[PDB]
C-alpha cells in the first residue's frame, strides 16, 4: 500500500503544504507516501518512472504541469491511478485544484473596487509551446470582462521567483514612472520581490504600488507591509485528492479566500 | 540501485538544499532517490521502516536528530548503510555535518570583536531527555572561553520558528529594555522573526539589536535588513554523504566548511 508524489526539482513552497495533506490522509488509511523529484531531463524522468513502477505504487500524484505525456500514459497502462494537483495535466485523469479563473477574477474585482484601473500581472506570464499560460489568459479575460482595455493591462515575467518580482520594476518598467498602480503577483515570492525593489529604491507599498499575491503562504504574513493575498488551501487539495483515490474522471475545485491586509491602496479614499 | 532519505515532517528549508546535493550525486552514479517523511509516532515510524527495506534501499540518509535507535539498528542489521547529515545520530554510523562548535565560536568571536558583550541565543535552546542541546551548550562554552560570564549570557526558545524569534523579544524579554545587544538566531526564520518584532514595536535592526543567523538560506537575502549569517553548504553535505556511501565497502565524521557572510544586521558598538 504505497502511493507516489512527483514534485518538480524547482518548486514554490506550496509542495510541502500539499504533501502535508496527502500525508495526513495516507497515514490514516494504511498507506505510505514516497516522494520523488522530477527535473527537465527526459532520461532522468524515465529512471524515476521505473522507480514508481518498481515500488508498485497504487497511485501517483502529479504537482508539476510539466509532466511528459508518455509518463502519464505508461502509469495508466500499468493500472496505476494518476491524479494531478493544482493543474489539469490530462483529459485522461482527475484533478484537484483551486479554480484559476475564480482566483484571478476575485483579485481584479477587488482591485477595481479599490479604484485601480491600470494593473500589471507579474510573475509567470510567458507563452509557450506546450504549457497553458493560465494566469496571463485569465487576467486578460477578467480585465476585459470588467470593461478595461488593452492600454490598462500590463504583463511582466517568466517565472514565479523573487527575482522576477524584483526585476519587473527595475529592468522591466521605470520605477519612478510606473504605468500601473497595482500588480498581481503570480506567487508570494514575486510579491516580496516587488516590496523589496520598491523599498530598496526609496518607495513605499502601497502608496507607490499596490500588490496582491496568489497562494497566501507564510511569506505574505512575514512581509512588511503584510501582503493581501488569495489563499489556497493546499493541504485540503492533498487530502481531497488522496480521498478521491481511496474512494475509487473529474475536476474537483477547492475554494480560495481573498485576505485583505496592508498592501493595497484605496484610490477612491 | 536506490537510496532513501528520511526527512522530519517539521523542517527548515535546509532539507531541500541537502536533497539537491544528494540528488546530483545519485543521478551521476545511476541511483534513484526515495524521499520519506517521519513524524513523532512510533507506529508510523515502523511503517516508514517497512517501506525502506521493502524498496531494497542500499543506504538511508538521516537528516533528523530524532531517529529512534531501533530504526538505525534494524537497518544496519539488514546490511543497509546508514549515514546521518547535519547531526551525529549514533556512534555506530558515519556523519557529514558542519562543525557546530566552529560555527558558533565564529559568530561569538565576530560579535565580541564588534563590541558586543551581552548576547542572546534565540531559537532551539531547550534541554531535553534524549537530544543534545548542541547550540545552547556551544554558545555557553564559547562565551565563557571568551571570559564572559553567566550574566552576559541569555537564552530563549524551543524551536527554529519565526514565532520563536518574534516572541523572544516581545513576551520573553522587555522589548523596551532588552538586556542584550545582539542575538544569535539558530535558524534564518528566527532572525526574520526578530527583525519583524523590532520593526513592529518602533525599533530597527541593527540600531536596536544586532542579529546573526545560522544556515544562510534565501530568507537572509530577502530580509530587510539583509541578515549576517553563517552559511552552511547544504548541497555539499548531501554530495559528500552520498560519496561516502559510494566509496565505502570504520565510522567517521566529515566536517564541511562554513563561512560567515557579513551583510546589514550587525552594528559595531566600539
Ligand atoms: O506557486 C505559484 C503556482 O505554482 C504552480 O503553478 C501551481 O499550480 C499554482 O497553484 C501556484 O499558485
Ligand atoms: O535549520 C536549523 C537547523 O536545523 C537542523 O537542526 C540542522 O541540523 C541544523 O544544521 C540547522 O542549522
Amino acid at each position: 500500500r504505497v502511493v507516489g508524489v512527483v514534485v518538480p526539482l524547482i518548486h514554490t513552497n506550496f509542495a510541502d503544504e500539499i504533501i502535508k495533506g496527502l500525508y495526513e490522509t495516507t497515514i490514516s488509511s494504511g498507506y505510505e507516501l514516497l516522494i520523488t523529484y522530477l527535473d527537465e531531463d527526459e532520461d532522468h524522468q524515465y529512471q524515476v518512472f521505473q522507480t514508481l513502477l518498481s515500488r508498485q505504487v497504487g497511485a501517483v500524484f502529479m504537482l508539476s504541469l510539466d509532466i511528459p505525456s508518455w509518463m502519464i500514459d505508461k502509469l495508466l497502462e500499468e493500472q496505476i491511478s494518476v491524479i494531478s494537483l493544482t493543474a489539469l495535466l490530462s483529459e485522461q485523469i482527475s484533478a484537484v485544484t483551486s479554480n484559476e479563473f475564480e482566483m484571478m477574477n476575485s483579485i481584479v474585482d477587488y482591485l477595481i473596487d479599490m479604484g485601480h484601473k491600470n494593473i500589471a500581472l507579474v510573475g509567470d506570464t510567458k507563452l509557450t509551446t506546450n504549457i497553458s499560460s493560465t494566469r496571463r489568459t485569465n487576467f486578460i479575460k477578467s480585465m476585459t470582462d470588467h470593461n478595461l482595455a488593452y492600454e490598462n493591462i500590463f504583463l511582466y515575467g517568466n517565472d514565479h521567483s523573487y527575482e522576477t518580482g524584483y526585476t519587473s520594476v527595475t529592468t522591466g518598467y521605470d520605477i519612478n514612472q510606473l504605468p500601473f498602480t497595482a500588480a498581481i503577483a503570480t506567487a508570494d515570492m514575486v510579491g516580496q520581490g516587488l516590496i523589496n525593489a520598491m523599498s530598496d529604491h526609496g518607495k513605499t507599498v502601497p502608496e507607490d504600488l499596490s500588490i496582491v499575491t496568489i497562494d497566501g503562504l507564510q511569506q505574505t504574513e512575514i512581509a512588511r507591509p503584510k501582503l493581501t493575498t488569495v489563499k489556497q488551501d493546499f493541504p485540503e487539495i492533498g487530502r481531497i485528492a488522496m480521498q478521491l483515490f481511496l474512494d475509487s474522471p473529474q475536476i474537483i475545485y477547492i475554494p480560495t479566500e481573498l485576505i485583505q491586509r496592508d498592501s493595497v491602496l484605496n484610490l477612491n479614499s
